[PDB]
């Protein structure tokens, strides 16, 4: 689909058997989700944003279905105030910016 | 232009007579630029992102030229780690997300 930007580009995703809403975010290198239960093993990592940094758990090769499109890749989990789909997954679903 | 997301979607902008590079950021409601000299009056404001909040200066009716497309609107200035073009300006240049 084509998505205009008069509102937040929020999309429904399914991950870890759970349904969530997440922001399609071209400004985010990596995907980061609020605290949630995920199956795998994980590595501690820290990511930097506007107000400083947060500590996250890195999960690799995690399946996500973003608006009915599957992708597998790194998901970070931690105290982000919003679920963010970053460019690492956006590229997999063929998402582009257009003007 | 159509822009893929294997790299950061950085674009050259002109604002306040100065040239900068900024991220086209669908995840950002508002445009926020690193500390810079801008003409005019302003108002204290706080914006929140991944690591917490920062205090910014809000400038209204500011002219920006983003990839050669003019837009006028609100620009926040403050200690963001990167210059961000947010949805308030992206809509003005007809920027959309497609997959
Ligand atoms: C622009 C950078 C700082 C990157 N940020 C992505 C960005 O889209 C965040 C994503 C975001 C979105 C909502 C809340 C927090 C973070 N948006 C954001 O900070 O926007 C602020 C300016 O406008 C306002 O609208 C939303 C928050 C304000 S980030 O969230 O910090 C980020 C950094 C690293 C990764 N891997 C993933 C995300």
């Amino acid at each position: 689909p084509q998505i205009t930007l008069w509102q937040r580009p929020l999309v429904t995703i399914k991950i870890g058997g759970q349904l969530k809403e997440a922001l399609l975010d071209t400004g985010a290198d990596d995907t980061v989700l609020e605290e949630m239960s995920l199956p795998g093993r994980w590595k501690p990592k820290m990511i930097g944003g506007i107000g400083g940094f947060i500590k996250v758990r890195q999960y690799d090769q995690i399946l996500i279905e973003i608006c009915g499109h599957k992708a597998i890749g790194t998901v970070l989990v931690g105290p982000t105030p919003v679920n963010i789909i970053g460019r690492n997954l956006l590229t997999q679903i063929g998402c582009t910016l257009n003007f």
